[PDB]
């Protein structure tokens, strides 16, 4: 939301930026390090990620535009491919949360157009 694409820009050096601001409310990610910050930011205040915990599976799947239970292959894709990213051996936190969202993706694009997955 509104709320929290500010006060992830200002929370974040370098986020507070016009041209990156307009990719982030396009639902636009570059693969940059102030982004890769951005993307940490938004997931912890929208508790949908965690440094620890890694991606709040059942939390996406509501902001996917679902009030139900996720289905059970969601879960089971999300979590394979989340491991397969080994995310806990990546050192930069910024970079280990973009590791961890580029899995869930597809799933934003076609929405555009608890269930923790490290428990
Ligand atoms: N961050
Ligand atoms: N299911
Ligand atoms: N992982």
């Amino acid at each position: 939301n509104e709320s929290v694409i500010e006060s992830c820009s200002n929370a974040v050096q370098g986020a507070a930026n016009d041209e990156l601001k307009v990719h982030y409310r396009a639902n636009e990610f570059p693969d940059d390090p102030v982004t890769h910050c951005f993307v940490r930011c938004i997931g912890l205040e929208l508790n949908l990620y965690d440094d620890k915990y890694g991606v709040d599976l059942q939390a996406n799947w509501e902001n996917l535009g679902n009030s139900d239970d996720a289905d059970e292959e969601f879960v089971a894709k999300h979590r394979a491919c989340l491991e397969a990213k080994n995310l806990e051996t990546i050192e930069d936190l910024c970079e280990r949360a973009y590791s961890a969202f580029q899995c869930l993706r597809e799933d934003y694009e076609m929405y555009q157009n608890e269930l923790w997955s490290h428990p």
